[PDB]
C-alpha cells in the first residue's frame, strides 16, 4: 500500500542534542547524507535518541532541519514521535508534537511521509495511534491516510497485535491501511520480556523476528529489524542481517552511517564469487559478564533509557528476592557481602 | 477424525509431463509402488508439479490412472488441485477439476480419499475450499464430509489461520471436520514471506514447522512438512526428519521413491544400536552463492514456478531500490556495471 | 496482581508415597527447607507425582501437613490438583479435593496460596477451573480471588490460549485475573505434540519457551519451564536457565533440594568474575538410542504416566503403519522379526 515495497537501511538521529553549538547538529548533517549512505527511511527520533528535556526543542528542530533540507533528501523521512500504551500523557504528547510538526505553514509536512509510533500495546493501542494521524491529518488539510504510521513492536502485547492486523484494519471506524513499517524493538522488548543475558547483551529473539516478518507479510507491511548497539562489530552486523533475511526480514535499525552503507549493501545480490565447501582489537573477543556490584555501580554511579531500564532485570529480581524471602537474608549477605546487599536494596 | 492417525510419506507426481509419450506415465508407474517404496499418501499433483496447459490432461490422467489403478494402491490418495486465496479464477479451476475427477460414472473416485489445497489464505479462504468440497460431495451423491480436504500452509495468512482452527470447524456453517492435513510448503512460503539466503537454499523455518504441528495437535489434523529438494542429499534428508520428529511433526514430503523409503523408515524405531558418546561426491559438499549476473541468468536466458518466483526476491529488492533512488543509481553502476543493471532492470 | 513479582524456583513433591512408613513423608521434609534450599514456590503434587490410588490420601497428608507446618514454610505454597481439558470425571475430582483441602476448619487454608491446575486446553477449560475456584472460595468464605490459580501449559490448545488471555481474563464473567504462573510442562506437551526423540530425551521447544514468555509478559503472569529429568546433570540445568532467562522465562521446576539451590542461585547475578573470549562419571557423557525391542520391554516388562505416555509415540506410529500398510507386513517382518512385530502390536 505504499511506494517502497522494501526498505533496508532505517537510520536514527537525536533531534536535540545537549552539549551547546546547534542542537539540530546530527539533523542537518544527516539530512546531508547521499547515495549508499542515505537510509531508505531516516528517522529524526524525538523519543529514546533524545533526553526528555529536550523534546519539545527536538521537534521544532524537526520543522526546522526538514523545512530547509527535506526536498532534498534522497529517502523518505518518518520522525519517531514519543507514545507509550501505558501512559496517557505520553501518547498525548506525542500527538500535539505530530500536530505541530505538519503545521502546513512551516514547510516540514510536504517532506514528511509518515511517524513512528514506540511502545504500542495491542490492537486498540495501535487504534488510538491511528486516531491521532486522522485528527492530524484533518486539522491541517492533509490527505486522509496520507501519514503513513509505523510502529515499533518492542512488547509481547504488540507481538501478539500482529496476528489479526488483517481484519482490524479492514473495519471502517480506523484508517489503519496506513501501516507501514513493523519494526522490531530488541532493547524495550528484552525489558517488557524481562529477559537477561549474561553480558547484558541483547537475546537474538529469533521467534519476535519471525513473528513480525509474518505478520508483515499477512498484513501487506514491510518487516524491520531493531538495533544492533556494537556498531565496531560489523561482521556481527551483517551476520544479524543474513540471519533476517532468511526469515524474509529484509530491513534493519541502522545507528551510524557506517551500519547505513553495510545495510544499504548488504540484501544486493554480490558482485561476484563464491564456492563454498563443507570441512587493541581484542575488544570484539571480548565480553564482560558483570558482577552485581558492577551491575549497581553501571546504574548507581549513574545507553539510553531503553538500555537502563533493560539492565535493571537481575537487580529487580533481587529486590523482589530479598523483600519476599527473609530466610535468604543471610546466605545473601554470606554471597554478596552485607554491604552490596544492603545498597542493591536502593534503586527503585 | 480419518483413517490414518500419522502418515510419513507424502509423495507427488505430475499428472500431465509433456515430452511425447504417454502423458500419464509418471502416475502409473507410481501407482505401481508397493511396501516400503509406497507413500502413507499419495499425491497426483495437478498444481505446480505440473506446466499449466498439461492441468486439463492431467485432470483427465487421474481419473484414467486411478480409475485403471486406485483399487490396488495400498496408500490412500490424494490428489493436489490448483487454488489461490488471492485469484478468484484459480479457485474456480481448482474446484471444476474436482468435480470431473468425482464423477462417480468414471471410477476414479471411489478410490479417492481427498483433495490437497495448495496456497489457502486466512481462515475465510479455507471456507471456500470447505464449501466447494460440499458442493462436488453433493453433485455427485458422495457422503458429506467424504473427502477430506488437506491444505498447504505457505503464506503467512496460512501460518495465522491454524490459531482457531478449532472454533472456525465447529460453526455449523462449514464442513471444516474434513481437515486433514496440515502440510508445510516451504517454497512458496519462503517467497511469500521474501526470505531469501545466499545459496538460495531454502531456510529450514523452524518456526512455520512448530506452529504447523501445534496447529495440528490443537485441531485433530495431521503435520507434514514440505519438498527437500535436493534429493542426493540423503543424510540431510534424515536430519530434517529427525529435526521435524522432534517437533512433533512426523511425516514430510518425498519427492522421488527413493525419498518415499527414506522417510517410511525414518521414523520407525531402529534395528538395533546404539551408544553414543560425548566428545564428484564433492557435490554434497559444495554450495554456489550466485552474483546477481548469475541471478539475472537463472531466470534470463530462462525448478518450478514456486523455485522461479521465491528466486526473484533479490532482484525485485534491486528493482525497488533503483526504480526509487536515483542518488544510488551511480554506485549501482560502479558496482554491478552499467550493462547487468540496465539489465536487470526487465524482469517484471 | 500478585505478592511475588518473579519466581525462581517451583518444586514439587509427592504428597502420598506407597511404600509403608508415613506416606506424608516427602511433604514433611520439604516443608521443613529453609534458605537456599527453599523454593520461591512449593508444590505439593497431588497429580502426577503421586499414584492415582494415592491421590485421596495425598490430598489428606496435603491439609495435615500444612495444617501442622505450613504457618512455617517460607515461600508460597500452590498445590497441583488433577484436572483435564478432555475429562469431566478427572476436573470434579481436582475440584472436590480442591473443597477439602481448603475446608477453613482443617488449618491448611490460610498457609495456601493458590493451586496449580495440569492439562488446561483452551480458554473456555480454563474458565472452568477458574469457575471451581470462585464456588471454592465462596463454599468457605475465602475472600473471592484469594486463591491464585496457576496453570501448566502442557498441550497444544493451552499454547495457543494464552494469545487472548489480557482479553478474556477482562471479561466479568471469569475471575481469571487470579492467574499467576504459566508453568510449561515439556512432558506432557511432548506428548500432546507428538514429538519424538532418538534417545527419548525432552525436545528443548524453544518456541513454546518464547510464548509462554510472551503470554505472560501480555497477561501479566509470571512464565516458569517445565522439569528438568536429567538431575545428575547439573550443568545441563544451568545451561537450560541461562537459555531460558534470555527469552524473559526466570524460573524453572525444580525436582529435588539440589535443583531448588542450583535454582535459586543461576538469575542471581555472579560474586565475581568474568571475562570471556572468543576462540562412572561416563554416564553424564553417554546416551542410548533405544531399539523397538527395547522401547516394546521399557513398557511390555513395565518415570511417571507423562514419561510413560511422551515414550509411547514411536509405537503408536509403528501400530497405525502396521494397522493400515498391509503391503509392508512382510519388510517390517524382514527389519525387526515376526517375534517382535507381533509383539510391538499390543500395548495398546
Ligand atoms: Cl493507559
Ligand atoms: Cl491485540
Ligand atoms: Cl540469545
Ligand atoms: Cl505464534
Ligand atoms: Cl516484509
Ligand atoms: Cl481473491
Ligand atoms: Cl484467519
Ligand atoms: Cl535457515
Ligand atoms: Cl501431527
Ligand atoms: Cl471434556
Ligand atoms: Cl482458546
Ligand atoms: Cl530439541
Ligand atoms: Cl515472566
Ligand atoms: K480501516
Ligand atoms: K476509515
Ligand atoms: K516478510
Ligand atoms: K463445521
Ligand atoms: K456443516
Ligand atoms: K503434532
Ligand atoms: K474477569
Ligand atoms: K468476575
Ligand atoms: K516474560
Ligand atoms: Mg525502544
Ligand atoms: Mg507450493
Ligand atoms: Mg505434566
Amino acid at each position: 500500500r505504499h511506494d517502497r515495497e522494501f526498505v533496508r537501511t532505517f537510520f536514527t538521529s537525536p533531534t536535540a542534542v545537549e552539549g551547546e553549538d546547534d542542537s539540530a547538529k546530527m539533523l542537518r548533517r544527516a539530512a546531508g547524507l547521499r547515495g549508499m549512505q542515505a537510509p531508505d527511511v531516516w528517522v529524526p527520533d524525538n523519543e529514546d535518541a533524545t533526553a526528555p528535556s529536550m523534546r519539545d526543542e527536538g521537534a521544532e528542530n524537526i520543522v526546522e532541519v526538514i523545512s530547509e533540507q527535506g526536498a532534498e533528501f534522497p529517502g523518505e523521512i518518518h520522525p519517531r514521535m514519543v507514545w507509550h500504551r501505558d501512559s496517557p500523557e505520553t501518547r498525548y504528547q506525542g500527538f500535539q508534537h505530530m500536530l505541530d510538526i505538519t503545521d502546513p505553514e512551516r514547510g516540514a509536512v510536504e517532506h514528511i511521509h509518515g511517524f513512528v509510533i514506540p511502545e504500542v500495546g495491542g490492537i486498540d493501542d495501535w487504534k488510538k495511534a491511528d486516531e491521532f494521524f486522522t485528527i492530524v491529518e484533518h486539522e491541517h488539510g492533509l490527505d486522509e491516510g496520507s501519514l503513513a504510521m509505523s510502529v515499533i513492536i518492542e512488547s509481547g502485547e504488540a507481538e501478539l497485535a500482529m496476528g489479526d492486523l488483517r481484519d482490524e484494519m479492514g473495519k471502517p471506524t480506523n484508517n489503519l491501511e496506513r501501516l507501514f513499517l513493523l519494526v522490531d524493538g530488541e532493547v524495550d522488548y528484552t525489558k517488557d520480556m524481562r529477559a537477561m543475558t549474561p553480558t547484558g547483551e541483547l537475546p537474538a529473539w529469533p521467534e519476535l523476528r519471525h513473528n513480525t516478518s509474518r505478520g508483515a507479510s499477512a498484513a501487506g507491511c514491510v518487516a524491520v529489524d531493531g538495533p544492533y548497539d556494537d556498531i565496531r562489530d560489523v561482521e556481527g552486523y551483517r551476520e544479524r542481517m543474513t540471519d533476517n533475511q532468511a526469515k524474509g526480514m529484509l530491513g534493519i535499525w541502522s545507528l551510524t552511517p557506517g551500519q547505513v552503507v553495510e545495510a544499504n549493501t548488504s540484501p544486493l545480490p554480490p558482485k561476484t564469487g563464491s564456492w563454498l565447501l563443507d570441512a587493541e582489537e581484542l575488544l570484539g573477543l571480548t565480553s564482560y559478564v558483570p558482577s552485581m556490584d558492577d551491575i549497581v555501580d553501571s546504574m548507581e554511579e549513574f545507553w539510553d533509557e531503553a538500555t537502563y531500564q533493560a539492565a535493571m532485570t537481575p537487580i529487580s529480581l533481587f529486590q523482589d528476592v530479598y523483600e519476599n524471602r527473609p530466610d535468604q537474608h543471610e546466605e545473601l549477605e554470606e554471597r554478596y557481602g552485607a554491604g552490596v546487599v544492603e545498597r542493591a536494596m536502593e534503586v527503585g
